[PDB]
């Protein structure tokens, strides 16, 4: 049908890539995946409740933390209901449900309760203590305001109708680069499984000309019958240095042995998740290529010391290497290992995947999954089984099975790095992709962030754009017409605003200070865009509950920075919004904001870890979406400046520094002395939290220009673009603490206490943090050495040490900060 053709046009515009484009492929795996994803999409579409789906209540099953219980000593909670511009307060027990509040509301004086100024609803049979909006109002000491609205028409989510024993041999023909010190170049063929090179052959070294020819059969030691599914033929081009790489799945999505002629366009090197992609470089014009031929196809006692050695192995951290003896022990006593869910990553990383019968034994082992299936959900282990070291279908399938039991709250907590983990899938259609599709189609918020996460990569990396676009298209074909409309207008808005950001950046030279003519130009462009081209309103991508409307063109500016970010402020389209404050958005080009996304998501995961132990470090992981190559959006935190400007105002701008300035700023920006006390408390907590987080992630040695503070004392690092010091604990922070280099005021003692507590809390989830850090590096960083870079978070988390030594370690970090002072801060200016 032609309507379906226009609809595919629409989907392509939304995705930023055409999934029907068969130009850059050597098989039909992407199409097979588009076709296979139809079943789960339609299943979840038929299974989801229209009412709850449309109202998407953001709830949780976690208990209410201790610090938020300290805010409801009355066992009562006030809710301010607005029938129609007439507000009345109702007392509610934390256990009262939305329906209960209705049956009592009409007994104090069908419908639905919505959050004022937001597309959020308090619906469904959940104790209203478990509504995220209520927990937020409690955390920030705010009243819970609600509009009595009608249930959003469930019909608005309408969904359109869907419509043998032979050694493996590979002939290397040659390499061709259309245009390119010749030196020497050779080709290396690696049969790999999960980054584990099962075998390896090479060619002879030849001078590198724009065309090099071998026509040589490379025979590998592996028999064809031994090739495991998901095995990659990894072709690399060296010259000591690795110049090019590319990959081909030896077994396809049909269990068929790959066979025939292949001319693969390769990726150039500027370890790394990009080195695993099966996609070929779509730039057939400039990129190197290689020609290959495949002609080969149907798919009871245990001593004490040994059990102790085995448990020692099992107990070590995820980054602890496994000796050959360790692997042989794990494998010989594999049925004992199966009783310990934590031994699973190490047990399966001890499988000889290059042997067919060993893999069959491993599968028979996976059949004994009683202990694994009846074990509590350990996210660290699931992540470990989903990373780069596991290419087997069933191994990863068990991790996805464990993920299945997660609630939408935790799925949002881990969605970014699950999407990223999709990069470790050998095949486009995988249990992980299907699970992300399911959980996005089941919940509108998860689907919103899934759209934006998939699109951040689709429009930025050719390595995985095709796969992510297949998945995003599968999702869009089931999210519903309302969400398609929202996504369309969101994309249009962000594209206009990125146009403006780049066009303004062009108008300025290296000299930072922007001209007056450029202020005129920005005002002109914004007013021109506001009249007609800019839609009436749009959902804030990083906060899907907010609808932004008209531009406050008088408040829009551009920073006098090397990069020219745009500071835009919108009005809230929701007339029932309880305030008049503007929605702040920073549109920035020049930084890779995928790294910012990842660091922020790890920060949120750490906050949840701390909540599990009744701690609240008041971190502020502002919204942040990467929309394209070194371009994205950032949430504008209200009433926040930078420590740098707080120094510049009073101490001058010649690298000078004074210590009392922070406290004077907090007291002059504090209306009441009591609110200043509250601001100092918030400062201590947030500073401890950010010190701990920034040391754990190895990003603590920042410049005070990249550290901000709110007028209400809340501190927070920003711009994670990319003599040292473990973290930023400068003397101006200490003078707010109440210490003069040597003293130890009650607030500094509280700060040290909170630091040690949070640090040990993180050490409790050591494994999960290690795996998340490893995945973040592998999927979001430029280039990382597996040995050096990753193994920072082991020492940072002081692996293997008892809690006493870890406390002493973090306290000595604090003492290093105390000892150095402004050394690094001043050195930043010095090295101009
Ligand atoms: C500090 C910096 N970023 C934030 O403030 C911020 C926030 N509010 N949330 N958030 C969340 C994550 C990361 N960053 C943030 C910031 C960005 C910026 C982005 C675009 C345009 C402009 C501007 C301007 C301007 C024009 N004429 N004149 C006099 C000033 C700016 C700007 O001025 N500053 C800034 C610098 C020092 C002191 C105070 C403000």
């Amino acid at each position: 049908s032609e309507e379906s053709q226009a609809f595919q046009r629409q989907l392509t515009a939304l995705i930023g890539y055409d999934v029907t484009d068969v130009s850059n492929v050597h098989d039909d795996e992407l199409e097979f995946t588009r076709r296979g994803l139809v079943t789960p999409r339609m299943a979840e579409v038929a299974s989801r409740d229209p009412k709850l789906y449309a109202m998407h209540p953001w709830v949780t099953s976690k208990p209410l933390p201790e610090y938020l219980w300290k805010k409801i000593a009355n066992n009562c909670i006030f809710i301010v209901i607005h029938r129609s511009t007439t507000s009345q307060t109702i007392k509610v027990s934390p256990d009262d449900t939305p329906g209960a509040i209705l049956q009592s509301f009409f007994t104090k004086m069908d419908f639905v309760l919505r959050v004022c100024g937001r597309d959020e609803y308090l619906v469904g049979e959940t104790p209203i203590k478990n509504f995220q909006w209520v927990r937020h109002c409690l955390k920030n000491g705010e009243e819970i305001h609600v509009v009595l609205d009608t249930p959003p028409d469930p019909a608005l989510d309408e969904v359109r109708k869907e419509e043998c024993d032979r050694k493996f041999r590979v002939k290397i023909r040659g390499i061709d680069i259309p245009v390119l010190t010749d030196l020497t170049v050779f080709v290396e063929a690696n049969i790999q499984h999960g980054q584990q090179v099962l075998c390896q052959r090479r060619t002879s070294p030849k001078p590198f000309t724009e065309e090099v020819l071998w026509n040589v059969w490379l025979e590998f030691s592996i028999k064809i019958k031994d090739l495991p599914k998901g095995a990659l033929l990894n072709l690399q081009i060296y010259c000591v240095q690795l110049l090019y790489y590319v990959n081909l799945l030896l077994i396809d999505h049909r269990f068929l042995l790959r066979r025939g002629e292949y001319v693969l366009h390769m990726w150039q090197i500027s370890f790394n998740a990009d080195k695993l992609t099966s996609a070929t470089n779509p730039d057939k014009e400039n990129s190197m290529s290689i020609s290959i031929l495949l002609d080969n196809h149907p798919i009871a006692e245990m001593p004490n010391q040994l059990r102790k050695q085995l448990e020692a192995i099992i107990a070590t951290d995820p980054l602890n290497p496994l000796t050959a003896e360790d692997k042989e022990l794990l494998w010989h006593f594999r049925y004992e290992s199966l009783k310990h869910p934590k031994a699973y990553p190490k047990l399966f990383s001890s499988v000889k995947w290059g042997q067919q019968e060993i893999v069959a034994k491993t599968y028979q082992l996976l059949a004994r999954r009683e202990v694994w299936d009846q074990s509590a959900l350990d996210v660290g282990l699931t992540m470990q089984l989903l990373d780069c070291n596991f290419s087997d279908e069933n191994v990863r399938a068990i991790a996805v099975q464990k993920l299945e039991s997660l609630e939408d709250d935790d799925v949002l907590h881990y969605l970014l790095q699950l999407v990223q983990a999709v990069k470790f899938e050998p095949y486009h259609d995988s249990a992980l992709a299907r699970f992300l599709l399911k959980r996005g189609l089941r919940n509108k918020r998860i689907g919103h962030f899934l759209f934006w996460f998939l699109r951040s990569e689709i429009a930025q990396s050719r390595h995985y754009q095709q796969r992510f676009a297949v998945i995003l298209e599968a999702y869009l074909r089931g999210c519903g017409t309302a969400m398609l409309h929202d996504f369309t207008q969101q994309v249009q808005v962000i594209e206009m605003l990125q146009k403006v950001t780049l066009d303004i950046k062009s108008l300025s030279a290296e000299k930072y200070d922007v001209s007056s003519q450029v202020i005129s130009q920005l005002k002109q462009k914004l007013e021109n865009l506001q009249n007609s081209q800019l839609p009436e309103s749009f959902r804030v991508p990083y906060d899907p509950g907010l609808k932004a409307g008209a531009l406050a063109i008088e408040k829009c500016k551009v920073m006098a920075s090397k990069k020219k970010p745009l500071w835009l402020e919108f009005k809230c389209a929701d007339p029932t919004a309880l305030s008049n404050e503007t929605i702040g958005i920073i549109f920035k080009h020049g930084d890779d904001l995928r790294q910012d996304m990842l660091i922020l998501q790890i920060l949120r995961i750490m906050e949840s870890i701390w909540e599990t132990e009744s701690l609240d470090l008041c971190l502020l992981p502002y919204g942040c979406i990467s929309t394209g190559d070194k371009i994205g959006m950032i949430e504008i935190v209200k009433d926040a400046t930078t420590i740098a400007k707080i120094q510049q105002s009073t101490v001058g701008n010649t690298g000078a520094f004074k210590d009392e300035v922070l406290n004077h700023w907090l007291k002059e920006k504090s209306p009441t002395e009591e609110k200043f006390q509250a601001a100092v408390e918030r400062f201590v907590y947030s500073c401890a939290g950010y010190c701990v987080a920034t040391f754990v992630l190895g990003i603590g040695d920042r410049h005070n220009d990249n550290i901000m503070i709110t007028e209400t004392g809340n501190l927070f690092h920003i711009d994670f673009g990319h003599e040292r010091v473990p973290f930023v604990l400068t003397p101006d922070f200490l003078f707010v603490m109440g210490t003069s280099g040597k003293k130890t005021s009650p607030h500094f003692q509280k700060f040290q206490d909170i630091c040690v507590k949070a640090y040990l809390a993180l050490r409790h989830h050591t494994n999960l943090l290690i795996i998340l850090f490893s995945m973040m590096l592998m999927t979001g960083m430029p280039q990382l050495t597996s040995k050096e870079d990753i193994e920072y978070i082991r020492d940072a988390l002081t692996v293997g040490k008892n809690e006493e030594d870890a406390k002493k370690y973090f306290l000595d970090q604090i003492e290093v900060c105390r000892d150095k002072g402004w050394t690094v801060q001043f050195n930043w200016f010095l090295h101009l």
